[PDB]
């Protein structure tokens, strides 16, 4: 069994690849930084069980993994883009195009690249990592929320067509997952260190903590296990019960 | 009150422009065909209460209207694309981009063009006409259903930023609305006349009929009326109770 | 055209009945206090256009209105019950039974009483007033949130069966609607007067105000107009964009 | 870790008890039939890893288990009622009360019985097995679909209060799960053997099969495992992609 996780250094990347590798999958990894062979090799060294690739675009990635490692059983589309808050009238339209490009066109492209081999084999699992920002409670986050909702809906729609070919499709919509060193999207600092941030988490999440990479990994790996294919089409709101607002005052 | 309805000849376009007009709004209408004087004037003539414009692109359309008529109070982004079923791998990625450009970047670009002027007065209404396909029961409609959910989510997200500024934002997510002569998306032929289509409707919708332009224009006009701004952020599933599924055999 | 609004002195009651009366409906009104003819008559006097009834239970109410005023075209089930926040282990089970009785059994009972005449006539509209507390962001509100979600789901399910008989069914799920003198659920005081409450509203709602009775009335009346029957099965979240949480701090 | 599964012979009951056991949990099982020594011991004998109890009522069942086994870490409220289609006016209000009592007051009463002890240790998991009927595509299932949504909403509401206390709460909302010999709700006959039922499944579910007990027990066991507490509040639509609707004819 062979899996690909994109953007492996950020967001859901490491939790997914590490937990998948432990489950006995051969895991190919993608990252922008794997353009430079310095970076690739420093990552191959640190992580001898993972298999990082130079390939950058969806179709050359799928073919490169398919050449080397067999045939893709699992796609984890771990999509990232900078959120910077701003009012609608300030954004340029070309900004929304880039947002949709990173968060929405990308997973479609990866699914579209892998789908016909999975269908031929009548097996595969496809998992988009999106965000709980979809129809979420934020303001001035509009380009981001909407592109993520695009990607979740794409997952749910694909499930309906690929079910016939025995391929479950899932979206994982996180909030408050500790991203460690990565800025996408809850780096240990300021989130574990700054008392103002720590107070925000305890205020608005039900479990009053950040989620761990390992939780995000365990979920990815359960979905990819073949244990619960019948959940196909589910968007999983991995957000520790966010949002939680307080009772009326006084 | 001045309103712009885009793609007025299609989908929800005529219901909206007509029902808005009938309530007192001054309605500027956009359409691809209005690129032609002849097509424009035929419309103007058939519809003397409406004010067809020729402009095609968001910034230019917004400014044309703001000149002619002084300001834009109401945006109805009546967005349309060809609903073509292919398996996901039968598509090219550029087809998804085109669908996203028509259904998602378009209404963003209109919103972004009119926003700062609505924000200045602390008043306005923004309505996106999307589709019930968004998180719906269909297969091989993957590009369409997901682009439509992006638009709907974009409306809901904007309602949250623009509420500060007293600007309600909505989406209307239709299914089965009789669109008369327009192929978007339920032309009266074959949907009122061909027994299978008639049957499909009867099977799968709760009220067992097509929806009407009037029903849709009435909703647009209600949301625009200022009577219930507090509904801001709502996505309206205008789908006659679709989908309905038979009991166990 | 004849309409009934229950619990007319509270929650959505007056906005609905007053706005419906203006639309040309003959409006029968129900209230617990109409048990005492003092109260009935003081209300009939104040509101000569409305038609208050003594009848208390669903079936005697429907028959009493049907006898006097013709035939019920519109039911507005304006359901109320005390919310008092509490942890699960504190509630007695019998409390949850009373909650479900008031918020869930009641609308079913009213629908079940009116449905067979509407179906015979192939016309009628049925509107439950529920709450945005359903799957909402509160904690320790659990009995209330769940009974309201029961009533919204009941509306959506009824729409699917009664559509065949040309009867649209709707739920209106409010939050932050000014209830004036009524404690159900946002009385002018403390909500319009107490600076702490005023600050809470401006914080967590998008429009940064309470909604008016008149807005809640206008919606009821549009749905009941016969203008947009195709919306049948919709739950309307009349909550001015609540909830809105703030950006990450710092 | 000690777990209670209610109504173990039905619906999601056997998948849960078996898969939990197989993972190491000590599983106490409840069932209406265990009111009978004979029925109880036949079960015990067939299933030596499980620990059938005789108690019937929430407070008494919770306390029986807490004595026998010291504490309750995991509650799986596997609730069942007869799914009988009548038009809404064909019902009596008391039938709705009974459905609500079985599907909604029951899991509340179990939650409320076990809560204070989970809260004391700051640990536990609560899982309600509800149904995808909740906001679903059916007609004349009005009592059932609405009671199931109440239960699901109750789980989500509790996840928000009990998170402070480190207690994850979930609902699992199934459709089309092969229930073997149980009539709740997809017995292998006629659903694996009768051509129409086989066809109905193939038409309306995405994966075109029934779901399995194993698939459901695996989910219960995963949620109970403590591996992904951060999913708390989730309602799981375990429905093979149901509903799926045909394209236009
Ligand atoms: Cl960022
Ligand atoms: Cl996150
Ligand atoms: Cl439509
Ligand atoms: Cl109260
Ligand atoms: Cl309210
Ligand atoms: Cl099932």
């Amino acid at each position: 069994s062979t899996a690909i996780v994109t953007n492996v250094k950020h967001f859901g990347g490491m939790g997914s690849a590490l937990r998948l590798s432990e489950a006995g999958h051969t895991v190919a990894c993608h990252d922008e930084s794997f353009k430079h062979q310095d970076e690739l090799e420093a990552f191959a060294e640190t992580y001898p069980q993972l298999i990082p690739m130079s390939e950058q675009e969806p179709v050359e990635l799928i073919e490169a993994v398919t050449s080397a490692l067999g045939h893709v059983d699992i796609l984890v589309s771990n999509d990232i883009a900078p959120v910077e808050w701003r009012p609608i009238d300030k954004y340029a339209v070309e900004d929304y195009r880039d947002m949709v490009e990173a968060l929405q066109i990308k997973p479609f492209a990866l699914a579209n690249a892998v789908a016909s081999q999975m269908k031929r084999r009548k097996s595969g699992h496809i998992i988009f990592i999106t965000s709980a920002a979809s129809f979420g409670p934020w303001k001035e986050l509009s380009t981001y929320a909407s592109a993520r909702a695009g990607a979740s809906a794409l997952a749910n729609a694909l499930s309906k067509e690929l079910g016939e070919h025995n391929i479950p499709v899932f979206a994982i919509a996180p909030n408050g997952v500790d991203s460690g060193d990565s800025p996408y999207y809850y780096p240990s600092e300021p989130w574990k260190t700054s008392p103002e941030h720590v107070a925000w988490v305890r205020k608005y999440t039900a479990l009053q903590r950040l989620g761990t990479q390992k939780e995000l990994g365990e979920l990815v790996t359960f979905l990819a296990s073949g244990s619960c294919d019948y959940l196909t089409g589910q968007v999983f709101w991995l957000a520790g019960g966010f949002p939680v607002v307080e009772r009326w005052p006084g």
